[PDB]
């Protein structure tokens, strides 16, 4: 697994599907990120918990 690194997760995994403003993602999205960084959550509703991280796929 190990699909999360940067953020407030560190060691957590991408929980698919995660809920982002009512939309479930089965992968890492750059939504909400104007930096174009792909991220994912390790919780159900990302807004309430806030646990996330960036997926270290490609450099």
């Amino acid at each position: 697994r190990i699909p999360v690194k940067y953020g407030n997760a560190d060691g957590e995994y991408c929980k698919f599907p995660f809920l982002f403003n009512g939309k479930e993602y089965n992968s890492c999205t750059d939504t909400g990120r104007s930096d174009g960084f792909l991220w994912c959550s390790t919780t159900y509703n990302f807004e309430k918990d806030g646990k996330y991280g960036f997926c270290p796929h490609e450099a």
